[PDB]
C-alpha cells in the first residue's frame, strides 16, 4: 500500500543529483579552491569567483572541506575526493589543532598562524564531525584518537551537568566566555539551538565509529534535551536561543533548521539504536518537517530563511536551507510514506536546479532575493563551505537508491 513515485522518476533525480555534486559542487571545490602557496584551502572565493589565498581561514569552513571530501570519497570511492579530503586534513592537523590545550582554534591566518584562538564548541562539533568521517573514510588511527580528545575537552570544559547542554565558547585555555555567539546574527545568551544541534550531529557521527558507553549517554541527553527544551510542540518550530536553565529567549523561527534537525534527530537516535526513544523523536521529527511545509515554503516550493525576533519574515532563499529541505522532505517520506514530502522534495531541487545554482559562476549562490536575483555574495567564506550542499547530494543520492530498491 506503499505510494512511491515510479522508477524512471527516482533514477531521474538520483541522477541529476549525483550530477550536480559531482559535476558542480565537488568540481567548483576540488579545482577552485586548494591553495598552493599556504596548503590547504582558501578562505573566500569572492562572488566573482576569484580565490583569496591570504584571507583568514575558519576551522568550521575546513571541517566542512575535510567531512564533504571524506564522506564523497566514502560514497563515491572517486580517488580525487580522498586527496581533497588528505589535503584539508593536514592542514587541519598542522594549524587549526591546538596542541598544547587541545580542539580547534576559531580562525587561523592563510599561514596557518592563529588569529582567533578562542574554543568554540560548534567548531569543536565540526572538527568532531569531519574527523570521524575521515576516520570512517580511511580507518585512521589518528583522526579517531584526535575526535576523542576534543570530545572530552568539550565534556571536561563545556558539559551543564546541572541543566544539561553545554557553555558554548571558551578562550584558547579552555576557560568559558560570557560572548557565545557565532556571529553578530546570533542572540547574545548562553544557551542557542546551533550549536547543540551541531553538538549533536558530531556525537552522532563519533558514535558511529566509536560507540563508547559514556558517549551514547551524552548522546541520548543530546536528543531528550531536543525533544524536552528546543522542539516546541505548540508550534512545530525549534526555539533559537535560552538561558543556562533552557527558558526560551527568542521567538525567531529558522526553517532550515528545523527541517535539519528534522532528519538529524532520526540519524541521531537510530546510530544510538535507542528504539524506545525513536517514536517521541520521529513525531517531532515529522512535525517539524509539516511545519516547515506548510509555514517555511514560497510558492515555488524553496524555504524561505527566518522569521524574526519582530516577526519579519526574510524571504530570501539562502543556499543552505534548500539543501537541508532536500534531505528533510526526502527523509519525512521515507519516515511516514507520505508522497506529498517526496514532491516536496521534488520542488526544492527544482528550485535548487533552476535558481540556487550558478550555472556560469559554478557552486551554489549564498542567497537568492524572493524576485530570483542572486546577491553578490561570496561563494565561500567562513560559513559556506560544500557540506550543507554535499551532504544534501550524497543524502539524497542514498536515499533514492534505498527507495529504488523497494521495486
Ligand atoms: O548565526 C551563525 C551563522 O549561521 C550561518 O548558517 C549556518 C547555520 O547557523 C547552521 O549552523 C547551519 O546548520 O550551517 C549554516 C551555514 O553556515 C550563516 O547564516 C551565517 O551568516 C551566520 O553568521
Ligand atoms: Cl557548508
Amino acid at each position: 500500500t506503499e505510494t512511491i513515485p515510479d522508477v524512471r522518476r527516482l533514477r531521474a533525480l538520483q541522477a541529476e543529483v549525483h550530477e550536480e555534486l559531482t559535476e558542480n559542487i565537488l568540481k567548483f571545490w576540488a579545482t577552485r579552491t586548494p591553495d598552493p602557496v599556504h596548503g590547504g584551502f582558501v578562505g573566500r572565493v569572492g562572488p566573482d569567483g576569484r580565490p583569496h589565498p591570504e584571507a583568514p581561514r575558519g576551522a568550521i569552513l575546513n571541517a566542512r572541506i575535510l567531512w564533504t571530501f571524506a564522506a564523497a570519497y566514502r560514497q563515491l570511492g572517486t580517488p580525487l575526493y580522498r586527496e581533497m579530503a588528505e589535503r584539508a586534513y593536514r592542514y587541519f592537523v598542522r594549524h587549526f589543532v591546538d596542541a598544547e590545550h587541545g580542539g580547534v582554534y576559531w580562525m587561523v591566518a592563510a599561514d596557518g598562524r592563529p588569529l582567533d584562538t578562542r574554543k568554540h564548541v560548534y567548531a569543536q562539533s565540526f572538527a568532531i564531525y569531519a574527523l570521524s568521517e575521515w576516520h570512517r573514510a580511511t580507518g585512521g588511527e589518528a583522526a579517531l584518537a584526535l575526535a576523542r580528545s576534543i570530545y572530552d575537552l568539550i565534556e571536561t570544559h563545556c558539559a551543564d551537568r546541572v541543566h544539561g547542554g553545554y557553555v558554548e565558547a571558551c578562550d584558547r585555555a579552555w576557560r568559558p566566555l560570557e560572548d557565545a555567539r557565532l556571529s553578530a546574527k546570533d542572540a547574545p545568551e548562553p544557551r542557542s539551538m546551533n550549536t547543540h544541534l551541531h553538538v549533536l550531529e558530531a556525537y552522532a557521527n563519533l558514535y558511529r565509529v566509536w560507540p563508547e558507553t559514556e558517549l551514547a549517554a551524552r548522546l541520548q541527553a543530546l536528543i531528550e534535551l531536543f525533544l524536552r527544551a528546543i522542539y516546541h510542540p505548540a508550534t512545530g518550530h525549534l526555539i533559537l536561543f535560552f538561558d543556562e536553565r533552557w527558558r526560551p529567549r527568542s521567538r525567531a523561527v529558522s526553517f532550515g533548521h528545523d527541517i535539519e534537525a528534522s532528519w538529524l534527530l532520526l540519524e541521531a537516535v537510530d546510530v544510538l539504536g535507542q528504539a524506545t526513544l525513536r517514536p517521541r523523536v520521529q513525531q517531532a521529527s515529522l512535525h517539524l518537517a509539516r511545519a516547515t511545509l506548510a509555514e517555511g515554503r514560497a510558492p515555488d516550493g524553496s524555504l524561505y530563511y527566518e522569521i524574526g525576533e519582530q516577526g519579519h519574515l526574510d524571504t530570501d532563499r539562502h543556499w543552505w536551507p534548500q539543501a537541508e529541505a532536500l534531505v528533510g522532505f526526502l527523509n519525512a517520506y521515507q519516515e511516514s510514506g507520505e508522497v506529498l514530502f517526496y514532491e516536496a522534495a521534488e520542488d526544492v531541487w527544482r528550485y535548487i536546479r533552476e535558481r540556487q545554482r550558478d550555472t556560469r559562476g559554478g557552486e551554489w549562490f549564498a542567497r537568492v532575493r524572493d524576485d530570483g536575483a542572486p546577491y553578490p555574495d561570496d561563494k565561500v567564506d567562513f560559513w559556506k563551505g560544500p557540506y550543507h550542499n554535499g551532504r544534501a547530494c550524497l543524502e539524497a543520492i542514498q536515499r533514492l537508491r534505498h527507495l529504488l530498491e523497494h521495486v
